[PDB]
Parts: structure tokens; C-alpha cells; sequence
């Protein structure tokens, strides 16, 4: 039987609660990390927060016209009137998104502020059959909807190079990383799928320091209620981890299962 | 003859929890636009604020932070907020302590009892044209003593930078090296609050997402019950008036006014 073990893993820091349930095993709600809703720093990074360094728009409407400078910074604003990615949006090679900011002339409710407005969908941390904890939707989610941000500890690549536990690392684009092992949000629990239903997009909001894009997950297709969320962790992850464990996503397109790995090595010979 | 007109529906452009409208029933001055409204402090040079999460003092509370064991409350002797978010009656309004609110490192939840200022504006205010002092800010409702009103928000600048700025009419001094909040070019609603010699709000230094003591955030709390329609005002202090008295005098109208033309003249006469 599935029981609601924690009413909100985010401790009230998100717009909506994120409960945790486990109907698979005896594992209690995870507590070996610190939930944070926004990225943190553990060393001197000096993110460029100078307000005069922000590119910004002069719109006095809702930023829905093609004349919005912030939209032009990403070719065009990719958000429709409902805050969802346009359907033409390149989900294979996503552009950088520049949302409106505190230097823009527009109001806080304009159409170019989806990610900075936070989580709106109902998500749940749940125990999966084969992959530990995972995150699933508690509602239908149309294609192009903002889900959540990959939040954690900002670290340099040199620091990432010496960290033991690399299971919760997201590479940003000298390069930096978000390590969600010790400090992270709900995204640290999202598993890898070889047939993913969310995609990461690099976004700029209150600063435009190009070393530190913020990573926003949007649905790449319609997601049904109860479906597990997953993104493609990529080849760096799997080149490292395949020798320790194999993919359990179960897709017919799986490239990282024990079977898939074995079939590739057999054709080598 | 002259009617009160609503000139701006919200000077904050939706950035606060509530709209802050602007009205004028005094003169023909339109909504002020010679500044940029920001709801949080901005930086225009490298300030190197200590934002390292491991440097935060934080509590281990598993309740709502109402117990005497909350470290964050202990950092100010005690938590000074009652269950409704208002300062205790014993709060020292003459020399207020530093307040350390709970933060992202504390074990407690976002709704604990020690998070008043970080939750933003809750009272209903209005920017309005005063009779003698330009724009001012007044209450649209009764406000009990001890209630958080708004933060003094603007551009963080060094003492050396403040020393070279022409317009010093919107400066709040923070105090090693010293910093200032300049609300002339970037500011929130607080930039429009006038000076009162009998003030009804007091500034309190508060720490929230960081604890870099060079950069307290300035929170105004009511020092007494405030009536509907009453203009808000704080004591700008002697540095302001030592500079400005030669250009204009106080129009607050209090019998206790210490900066009016009359008060200045009576001091000149007592020398002679
Ligand atoms: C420029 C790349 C930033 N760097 C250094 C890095 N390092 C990883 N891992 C190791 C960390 C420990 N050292 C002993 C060797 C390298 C790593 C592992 C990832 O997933 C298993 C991953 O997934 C997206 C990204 C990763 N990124
Ligand atoms: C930490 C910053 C300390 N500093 C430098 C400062 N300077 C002010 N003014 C002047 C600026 C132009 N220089 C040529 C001379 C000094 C000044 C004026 C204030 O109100 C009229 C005030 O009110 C609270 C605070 C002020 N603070
Ligand atoms: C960022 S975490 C995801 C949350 C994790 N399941 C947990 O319980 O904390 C990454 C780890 O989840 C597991 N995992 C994620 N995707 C997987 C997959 N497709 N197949 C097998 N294990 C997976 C692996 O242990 C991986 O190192
Ligand atoms: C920070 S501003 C306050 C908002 C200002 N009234 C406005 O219209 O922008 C400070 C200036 O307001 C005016 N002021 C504020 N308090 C005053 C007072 N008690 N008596 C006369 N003028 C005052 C002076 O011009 C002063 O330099
Ligand atoms: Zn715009
Ligand atoms: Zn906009
Ligand atoms: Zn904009
Ligand atoms: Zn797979
Ligand atoms: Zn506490
Ligand atoms: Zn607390
Ligand atoms: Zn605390
Ligand atoms: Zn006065």
C-alpha cells in the first residue's frame, strides 16, 4: 500500500507542496541532503549582479510583441500566451532564453517570465520499482510546460573534478556545474529516461552572467497523470556510470541497458 | 475646486505583494518617472557580498521557531515577533537590535514565525501628493504598532561613491568600511517617505538570505498605532538636516519639530 510519508519535501519553499510517497519498499523519506529552492554558493563565484549589465526591454505592453528586446535575445520569445514553449521550439538544440528582469520597463506579470515564477504543476516524489526515488506528475501536463529548475550548489569544473559523488551533477555549457548532491531541489530526484519527456533549457533571469545559466525543465510532449518525469542525462554521465550500473528505463529505445551495452561490445569484435 | 486623480494604478509594476497606487489632489504633477522602481536592492559595482551558504548561522528547530532554543532568535537575544508578525511591546525602539530572520540553511519551514521581513509588504499604502513636501506615502488602513511596513530599497554604494554624488536627498547610511543605500535612481516605495520629527516608523537592521554585516537590510516597522490616512515618516537624522537646513526647512508641522524655520531661528537666538 502507498502512504503519504512527507507532506512537502520543499518545507514550504515552492509555490505548491511536493509530497513524498512510497508504496514499493521500506525506505523513509530522503533526508541525506538539504532542500534549497534556489541555487547556492559554497565559494567565491562573484556572479555578475550589476543591474547596468542587464540587457532589458522598453515594452509598455505585456511583452507579447516581436519588438521585445528580451525576446529578440533568444531569436524570439518562445512562450505562448499560456507560458508554454512554442511548438516549433527546437527541443534537440534549445536556444538560450532571456526572460525579462528588474531593468525592463514591463510589469512583473508580462509574458516573458515563466521560469522566474516558479513551479505550478503538481509533482510527487515517489519510490520507483528499479531506480530508487523518482518524480512523477500528479496531473496532465501539456507539451512545452515549465516543470521545475535543476537547483543545487554552483561549483567550478575543477571542484567537480575532485568530488567523490558525481551522481547529481549537471554540466553548465571555463565551465561550471550544478552539484545537487548536498544541496538541491526536487530535480535532484528526476531519473534518466532513454525516451525522455522533459528537456533542459538554459535561462537567464535576474542576472546575465553567461557562466551561470539556470537550468529549466520543460515537458517535450504531453505528460499524463502519474507518468514519471525523466531527462537524458547524456553521454558523460553514462560513460562514467555504465561500469557501475545499467539503465532500467525499460524503453525499446534504451541505449544504456546491460543488453544495449553488450550488443555494442559484441559488434566491436 | 481641484479633484483627486488616480495617476498610477501601481508604482511597483506588480513587483510587490499588493499594488501601490499614486494619487494627486494638490497640483498638476504627473506620476513620478525620474527613477526606476525596484523591489529589492540593486548593485551597480562589485560589492562582494558574502553569499556562501556555509557561512550562515542557522537554527535546528523542528517546530515553528517559537521556542527559546531557536538560534536565529538568540542572535537577537530573542525573536521579537509575536504570532502575528508584529514586534513585541518591549522592543527597543530607541536602539533596535539587529534581527536575524530564518534562512535557507535553517531546518525550519518557510512559514516559521521568524520570517516577517522576507515575506514582503502586507499593509496597504498609497503614494500621494502632500501639501508642502512633494510626494509622500500614507496608510490606507489602520496599522498596529510593531507592524512591518516596507524595506528601504535602493542602489548599494560605497562611502566613497556617496561622497561624489550630487543628489544626496535619497541616501540611507549603513554605518570597517561603510556603505549606503542610494534610492535616487533606483528605489522602492520607501524613497517617497518624508521626514517627521515625531516619526511613526523606525528603521531596523535585518539579515535574511545572507549575514554579511556590512549590508544590513533596512526594514521599517510602525513605532505606534497608525491611523487610516496618516502619512508615514521616519527621522532622517542629523546628517541629513545638517546638510539640508540651509536649503529648506522642515514642514512636518509637529509642535516638537526641531528642523522648522521657527526651531532653527529659536536656536540662533539662544546663541545670541
Ligand atoms: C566539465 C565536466 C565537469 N566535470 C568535471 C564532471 N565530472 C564528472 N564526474 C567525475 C567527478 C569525479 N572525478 C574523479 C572524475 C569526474 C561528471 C559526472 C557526471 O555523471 C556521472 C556528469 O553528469 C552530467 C557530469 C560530470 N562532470
Ligand atoms: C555612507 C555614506 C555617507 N555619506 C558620504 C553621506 N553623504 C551625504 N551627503 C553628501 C554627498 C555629496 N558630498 C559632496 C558630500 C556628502 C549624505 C547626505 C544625506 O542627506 C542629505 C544623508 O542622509 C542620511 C546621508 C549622507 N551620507
Ligand atoms: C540524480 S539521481 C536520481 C535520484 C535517485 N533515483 C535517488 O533515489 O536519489 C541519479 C541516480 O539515480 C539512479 N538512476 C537514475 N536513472 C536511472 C536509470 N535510468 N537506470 C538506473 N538507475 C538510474 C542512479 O543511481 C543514478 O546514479
Ligand atoms: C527621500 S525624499 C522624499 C520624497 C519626496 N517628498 C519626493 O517628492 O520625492 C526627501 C525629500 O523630500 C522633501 N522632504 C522630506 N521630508 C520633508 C520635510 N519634513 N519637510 C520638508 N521637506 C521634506 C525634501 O525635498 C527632501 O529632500
Ligand atoms: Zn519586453
Ligand atoms: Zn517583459
Ligand atoms: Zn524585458
Ligand atoms: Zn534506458
Ligand atoms: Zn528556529
Ligand atoms: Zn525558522
Ligand atoms: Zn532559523
Ligand atoms: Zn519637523
Amino acid at each position: 500500500t502507498e502512504k503519504i510519508i512527507c507532506r512537502d519535501v520543499a518545507r514550504g519553499y515552492e509555490n505548491v507542496p511536493i509530497p513524498c510517497v512510497n508504496g514499493v519498499d521500506g525506505e523513509p523519506c530522503p533526508e541525506d541532503y538539504k532542500y534549497i529552492s534556489e541555487n547556492c554558493e559554497t565559494s567565491t563565484m562573484n556572479i555578475d549582479r550589476n543591474i547596468t549589465h542587464l540587457q532589458h526591454c522598453t515594452c509598455v505592453d505585456d511583452c507579447s510583441s516581436s519588438n521585445c528586446l528580451c525576446g529578440q535575445l533568444s531569436i524570439r520569445c518562445w512562450y505562448d500566451k499560456d507560458g508554454r514553449l512554442l511548438q516549433e521550439f527546437n527541443k534537440i538544440e534549445p536556444p538560450l532564453i532571456f526572460e525579462c528582469n528588474q531593468a525592463c520597463s514591463c510589469w512583473r506579470n508580462c509574458k516573458n517570465r515563466v521560469v522566474q515564477s516558479g513551479i505550478k504543476v503538481r509533482l510527487q516524489l515517489y519510490r520507483t520499482a528499479k531506480m530508487g526515488w523518482g518524480v512523477r506528475a500528479l496531473q496532465t501536463i501539456p507539451q512545452g510546460t515549465f516543470i521545475c529548475e535543476y537547483v543545487g550548489e554552483l561549483i567550478s569544473d575543477a571542484e567537480a573534478d575532485v568530488r567523490e559523488d558525481d551522481s547529481y551533477l549537471f554540466d553548465l555549457d571555463e565551465v561550471y556545474c550544478i552539484d545537487a548532491r548536498y544541496y538541491g531541489n526536487i530535480s535532484r530526484f528526476i531519473n534518466h529516461l532513454c525516451d525522455p519527456n522533459i528537456i533542459p533549457v538554459r535561462v537567464f533571469m535576474l542576472h546575465q552572467d553567461l557562466r551561470f545559466p539556470r537550468i529549466a525543465f520543460f515537458s517535450s510532449r504531453d505528460i499524463r497523470t502519474g507518468e514519471e518525469l525523466g531527462f537524458d542525462y547524456g553521454d558523460r554521465f553514462w560513460d562514467i556510470k555504465s561500469k557501475y550500473f545499467t539503465c532500467q528505463c525499460g524503453s525499446e529505445k534504451c541505449k544504456h541497458s546491460a543488453e544495449a551495452i553488450a550488443l555494442e561490445q559484441s559488434r566491436l569484435a
